[PDB]
Protein backbone atom coordinates (compact mmCIF):
# COMPACT_ATOMS: atom_id res chain seq x y z
CA UNK A 1 0.00 0.00 0.00
CA UNK A 2 1.32 3.20 -0.80
CA UNK A 3 0.13 7.02 0.20
CA UNK A 4 -2.88 7.71 -2.48
CA UNK A 5 -2.70 11.37 -4.18
CA UNK A 6 -3.24 14.30 -1.81
CA UNK A 7 -2.72 17.78 -0.88
CA UNK A 8 0.18 19.59 1.29
CA UNK A 9 -2.23 22.48 1.03
CA UNK A 10 -5.29 21.44 2.22
CA UNK A 11 -3.33 19.88 4.72
CA UNK A 12 -1.81 22.38 6.06
CA UNK A 13 -4.75 23.84 6.64
CA UNK A 14 -6.61 20.62 7.85
CA UNK A 15 -3.83 20.95 10.46
CA UNK A 16 -4.38 24.39 11.22
CA UNK A 17 -8.05 23.46 11.63
CA UNK A 18 -7.82 20.25 13.46
CA UNK A 19 -4.39 19.60 15.15
CA UNK A 20 -3.01 23.02 15.78
CA UNK A 21 -4.64 23.57 19.20
CA UNK A 22 -2.77 20.61 20.86
CA UNK A 23 0.50 20.11 18.49
CA UNK A 24 3.15 22.35 17.67
CA UNK A 25 5.48 22.59 14.09
CA UNK A 26 8.18 22.89 15.17
CA UNK A 27 11.70 21.23 16.10
CA UNK A 28 5.40 24.37 24.40
CA UNK A 29 2.27 22.55 23.67
CA UNK A 30 0.28 19.47 24.90
CA UNK A 31 1.42 17.12 22.83
CA UNK A 32 4.08 16.10 20.93
CA UNK A 33 5.61 18.10 18.49
CA UNK A 34 4.68 16.77 14.88
CA UNK A 35 7.67 17.80 13.24
CA UNK A 36 9.36 15.19 11.63
CA UNK A 37 6.84 12.41 13.31
CA UNK A 38 6.57 10.80 9.83
CA UNK A 39 8.35 7.10 10.12
CA UNK A 40 9.61 8.43 14.15
CA UNK A 41 8.69 6.10 16.69
CA UNK A 42 5.93 6.28 18.40
CA UNK A 43 5.32 7.30 22.08
CA UNK A 44 2.98 4.87 22.65
CA UNK A 45 6.06 2.01 21.74
CA UNK A 46 7.02 3.03 25.62
CA UNK A 47 3.30 1.72 26.93
CA UNK A 48 2.80 -2.09 28.25
CA UNK A 49 11.03 1.08 18.00
CA UNK A 50 7.74 -0.67 18.31
CA UNK A 51 5.08 0.96 16.53
CA UNK A 52 6.45 3.72 13.41
CA UNK A 53 4.52 6.60 12.65
CA UNK A 54 4.66 5.64 8.82
CA UNK A 55 1.94 6.30 6.31
CA UNK A 56 -0.53 3.48 7.22
CA UNK A 57 -0.35 4.03 10.70
CA UNK A 58 -0.36 7.87 10.97
CA UNK A 59 -3.51 7.30 8.40
CA UNK A 60 -4.98 4.60 11.34
CA UNK A 61 -4.51 7.07 14.14
CA UNK A 62 -6.43 9.80 12.48
CA UNK A 63 -9.52 7.82 11.67
CA UNK A 64 -9.88 6.59 15.63
CA UNK A 65 -6.91 7.06 17.68
CA UNK A 66 -8.58 5.02 20.70
CA UNK A 67 -9.10 2.26 18.54
CA UNK A 68 -5.60 2.09 17.00
CA UNK A 69 -3.92 2.32 20.70
CA UNK A 70 -6.12 -0.67 21.50
CA UNK A 71 -5.09 -2.45 18.76
CA UNK A 72 -1.55 -2.13 19.27
CA UNK A 73 -0.81 -1.93 22.98
CA UNK A 74 -3.46 -4.13 23.92
CA UNK A 75 -5.13 -2.09 26.59
CA UNK A 76 -6.39 1.99 26.99
CA UNK A 77 -7.45 3.80 29.63
CA UNK A 78 -11.24 4.56 29.07
CA UNK A 79 -11.96 5.88 32.91
CA UNK A 80 -13.04 4.02 36.20
CA UNK A 81 -16.71 4.14 36.79
CA UNK A 82 -16.17 3.18 41.08
CA UNK A 83 -15.92 6.21 43.06
CA UNK A 84 -14.51 4.91 45.59
CA UNK A 85 -11.56 3.03 43.73
CA UNK A 86 -10.50 6.39 42.15
CA UNK A 87 -10.59 7.66 45.88
CA UNK A 88 -7.85 4.87 46.78
CA UNK A 89 -6.35 5.70 44.07
CA UNK A 90 -5.83 9.85 44.50
CA UNK A 91 -5.35 8.52 48.63
CA UNK A 92 -2.05 6.44 46.93
CA UNK A 93 -1.35 9.14 44.36
CA UNK A 94 -0.91 11.63 47.11
CA UNK A 95 1.60 10.00 48.90
CA UNK A 96 4.07 9.57 45.57
CA UNK A 97 5.57 12.80 46.98
CA UNK A 98 8.98 14.08 48.34
CA UNK A 99 7.81 14.40 52.02
CA UNK A 100 5.85 11.10 51.82
CA UNK A 101 7.77 8.38 53.61
CA UNK A 102 6.60 6.18 50.70
CA UNK A 103 7.71 8.78 48.14
CA UNK A 104 10.51 9.48 50.12
CA UNK A 105 11.59 5.66 49.66
CA UNK A 106 10.90 5.87 45.40
CA UNK A 107 13.20 8.68 45.54
CA UNK A 108 15.33 6.05 47.35
CA UNK A 109 15.12 3.58 44.69
CA UNK A 110 15.24 5.51 41.52
CA UNK A 111 18.08 7.55 42.47
CA UNK A 112 20.22 4.24 43.34
CA UNK B 1 -15.79 19.05 48.60
CA UNK B 2 -13.86 16.93 50.69
CA UNK B 3 -11.56 13.89 49.67
CA UNK B 4 -13.51 11.09 51.20
CA UNK B 5 -12.10 8.43 53.18
CA UNK B 6 -10.13 5.59 51.20
CA UNK B 7 -7.27 3.08 51.01
CA UNK B 8 -3.70 3.70 50.13
CA UNK B 9 -2.68 -0.21 49.82
CA UNK B 10 -5.83 -0.53 47.63
CA UNK B 11 -5.02 2.17 45.91
CA UNK B 12 -1.17 0.92 45.23
CA UNK B 13 -3.03 -2.60 43.83
CA UNK B 14 -5.40 -0.39 41.31
CA UNK B 15 -2.74 1.76 40.23
CA UNK B 16 -0.63 -1.49 39.47
CA UNK B 17 -3.84 -3.14 37.79
CA UNK B 18 -5.09 0.18 36.00
CA UNK B 19 -2.40 2.78 35.58
CA UNK B 20 1.12 1.45 35.94
CA UNK B 21 1.39 0.11 32.26
CA UNK B 22 1.16 3.64 30.71
CA UNK B 23 2.71 5.71 33.53
CA UNK B 24 5.61 5.30 35.76
CA UNK B 25 6.26 6.78 39.59
CA UNK B 26 9.68 7.71 39.26
CA UNK B 27 11.05 11.25 39.75
CA UNK B 28 11.32 13.23 36.25
CA UNK B 29 10.28 6.79 31.04
CA UNK B 30 6.77 5.32 30.04
CA UNK B 31 4.57 6.48 27.40
CA UNK B 32 2.34 8.82 29.66
CA UNK B 33 3.96 11.26 31.77
CA UNK B 34 5.44 10.10 35.21
CA UNK B 35 2.95 10.40 37.99
CA UNK B 36 5.06 11.31 40.76
CA UNK B 37 4.13 14.13 42.40
CA UNK B 38 1.21 15.05 40.32
CA UNK B 39 -1.09 15.66 42.91
CA UNK B 40 -1.91 19.82 43.14
CA UNK B 41 0.98 19.55 39.98
CA UNK B 42 -0.54 21.64 36.96
CA UNK B 43 -1.90 19.28 34.10
CA UNK B 44 0.03 19.21 30.45
CA UNK B 45 -3.56 20.18 29.08
CA UNK B 46 -2.98 23.67 30.25
CA UNK B 47 -1.01 23.84 27.47
CA UNK B 48 -3.91 22.87 24.91
CA UNK B 49 -4.95 26.09 22.86
CA UNK B 50 -2.13 28.21 23.61
CA UNK B 51 -1.08 36.17 28.01
CA UNK B 52 0.26 33.58 30.78
CA UNK B 53 -1.91 31.14 32.51
CA UNK B 54 -1.79 29.10 35.81
CA UNK B 55 -3.40 26.46 33.94
CA UNK B 56 -5.84 23.00 35.38
CA UNK B 57 -4.39 22.21 38.87
CA UNK B 58 -4.71 18.01 39.63
CA UNK B 59 -6.20 18.54 42.82
CA UNK B 60 -8.32 15.81 44.26
CA UNK B 61 -11.91 16.72 42.88
CA UNK B 62 -10.28 16.97 39.14
CA UNK B 63 -8.71 13.86 39.57
CA UNK B 64 -11.44 12.27 40.73
CA UNK B 65 -13.22 13.48 37.69
CA UNK B 66 -10.40 12.75 35.26
CA UNK B 67 -10.21 9.08 35.81
CA UNK B 68 -14.17 8.87 35.96
CA UNK B 69 -13.84 9.85 32.07
CA UNK B 70 -10.34 11.17 30.42
CA UNK B 71 -12.00 11.96 27.65
CA UNK B 72 -15.20 13.89 28.76
CA UNK B 73 -12.92 16.08 31.17
CA UNK B 74 -10.89 17.25 28.32
CA UNK B 75 -13.63 18.45 26.24
CA UNK B 76 -15.43 20.10 29.07
CA UNK B 77 -11.77 21.98 30.43
CA UNK B 78 -9.77 22.25 27.13
CA UNK B 79 -13.48 22.70 25.03
CA UNK B 80 -12.18 20.17 22.73
CA UNK B 81 -10.95 16.84 21.86
CA UNK B 82 -9.75 14.25 19.02
CA UNK B 83 -11.98 11.47 18.53
CA UNK B 84 -10.88 10.84 14.70
CA UNK B 85 -11.09 12.17 11.42
CA UNK B 86 -14.01 10.16 9.35
CA UNK B 87 -12.50 11.37 5.93
CA UNK B 88 -9.84 9.68 4.52
CA UNK B 89 -8.87 12.56 1.95
CA UNK B 90 -8.47 14.91 4.66
CA UNK B 91 -6.35 12.48 6.66
CA UNK B 92 -4.22 11.63 3.11
CA UNK B 93 -3.65 15.07 2.91
CA UNK B 94 -2.74 16.06 6.19
CA UNK B 95 -0.52 13.26 6.29
CA UNK B 96 1.08 14.80 3.02
CA UNK B 97 1.61 17.75 4.75
CA UNK B 98 3.27 16.41 7.89
CA UNK B 99 5.69 14.44 5.22
CA UNK B 100 7.02 18.04 4.93
CA UNK B 101 7.92 18.48 8.10
CA UNK B 102 11.53 17.38 8.30
CA UNK B 103 15.35 18.68 8.27
CA UNK B 104 15.50 17.91 4.46
CA UNK B 105 12.66 19.10 3.17
CA UNK B 106 11.96 22.90 1.60
CA UNK B 107 9.01 23.57 3.62
CA UNK B 108 10.57 21.98 6.93
CA UNK B 109 13.62 24.04 6.17
CA UNK B 110 12.08 27.58 6.23
CA UNK B 111 10.31 25.95 9.19
CA UNK B 112 13.79 25.14 10.98
CA UNK B 113 14.71 28.60 11.64
CA UNK B 114 16.85 29.45 15.51
C1 LIG C 1 -5.69 17.98 21.85
C2 LIG C 1 -6.93 18.50 21.90
C3 LIG C 1 -5.20 17.21 20.61
C4 LIG C 1 -5.62 17.33 19.33
C5 LIG C 1 -6.68 18.30 18.77
C6 LIG C 1 -4.87 16.39 18.52
N1 LIG C 1 -4.01 15.70 19.35
FE1 LIG C 1 -2.55 14.43 18.73
N2 LIG C 1 -2.06 14.05 20.67
C7 LIG C 1 -2.49 14.78 21.76
C8 LIG C 1 -1.71 14.36 22.91
C9 LIG C 1 -1.85 14.91 24.34
C10 LIG C 1 -0.84 13.43 22.50
C11 LIG C 1 0.19 12.70 23.39
C12 LIG C 1 -0.48 11.50 24.05
C13 LIG C 1 -0.79 10.44 23.02
O1 LIG C 1 -1.97 10.02 22.94
O2 LIG C 1 0.14 10.02 22.29
C14 LIG C 1 -1.04 13.21 21.08
C15 LIG C 1 -0.35 12.33 20.28
C16 LIG C 1 -0.29 12.37 18.91
C17 LIG C 1 0.63 11.64 18.06
C18 LIG C 1 1.72 10.66 18.54
C19 LIG C 1 3.08 11.35 18.45
C20 LIG C 1 4.17 10.42 18.93
O3 LIG C 1 5.34 10.86 18.99
O4 LIG C 1 3.86 9.24 19.26
C21 LIG C 1 0.36 11.95 16.79
C22 LIG C 1 1.09 11.41 15.54
C23 LIG C 1 -0.73 12.90 16.78
N3 LIG C 1 -1.10 13.13 18.09
C24 LIG C 1 -1.30 13.48 15.67
C25 LIG C 1 -2.41 14.29 15.66
C26 LIG C 1 -3.12 14.77 14.49
C27 LIG C 1 -2.72 14.44 13.03
C28 LIG C 1 -4.13 15.54 14.89
C29 LIG C 1 -5.20 16.26 14.03
C30 LIG C 1 -5.61 15.74 12.87
C31 LIG C 1 -4.12 15.56 16.34
N4 LIG C 1 -3.06 14.79 16.78
C32 LIG C 1 -5.00 16.22 17.16
C33 LIG C 1 -3.50 15.72 21.75
C34 LIG C 1 -4.19 16.17 20.64
C1 LIG D 1 -2.21 4.00 28.45
C2 LIG D 1 -2.82 2.87 28.08
C3 LIG D 1 -2.63 4.74 29.75
C4 LIG D 1 -3.24 4.23 30.83
C5 LIG D 1 -3.65 2.76 31.08
C6 LIG D 1 -3.45 5.31 31.78
N1 LIG D 1 -2.95 6.47 31.22
FE1 LIG D 1 -2.93 8.34 32.06
N2 LIG D 1 -2.13 9.13 30.37
C7 LIG D 1 -1.68 8.40 29.29
C8 LIG D 1 -0.98 9.30 28.40
C9 LIG D 1 -0.31 8.90 27.07
C10 LIG D 1 -1.01 10.52 28.94
C11 LIG D 1 -0.39 11.79 28.32
C12 LIG D 1 -1.32 12.31 27.24
C13 LIG D 1 -2.61 12.77 27.86
O1 LIG D 1 -3.69 12.38 27.36
O2 LIG D 1 -2.55 13.54 28.87
C14 LIG D 1 -1.74 10.45 30.19
C15 LIG D 1 -2.01 11.49 31.05
C16 LIG D 1 -2.40 11.35 32.37
C17 LIG D 1 -2.49 12.40 33.36
C18 LIG D 1 -2.16 13.89 33.14
C19 LIG D 1 -0.72 14.13 33.60
C20 LIG D 1 -0.40 15.60 33.56
O3 LIG D 1 -1.22 16.39 33.04
O4 LIG D 1 0.70 15.97 34.06
C21 LIG D 1 -2.90 11.84 34.51
C22 LIG D 1 -3.14 12.58 35.84
C23 LIG D 1 -3.08 10.43 34.29
N3 LIG D 1 -2.77 10.16 32.97
C24 LIG D 1 -3.50 9.50 35.22
C25 LIG D 1 -3.82 8.18 34.98
C26 LIG D 1 -4.46 7.29 35.92
C27 LIG D 1 -4.85 7.69 37.35
C28 LIG D 1 -4.60 6.09 35.32
C29 LIG D 1 -5.24 4.80 35.90
C30 LIG D 1 -6.15 4.86 36.87
C31 LIG D 1 -4.07 6.21 33.97
N4 LIG D 1 -3.60 7.49 33.80
C32 LIG D 1 -4.04 5.21 33.02
C33 LIG D 1 -1.86 7.04 29.09
C34 LIG D 1 -2.45 6.16 29.97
Amino acid sequence: FVLPPGDKVKGEKLFKKHCKQCHSIAPTSWGPTLFNVYNRTAGMSKGNSGIIWNDVNLLKYMKNPQQFVESHIGMNFKGLSNLQERVDIVHYLKTLTYDDPYGKQIVEKYTK
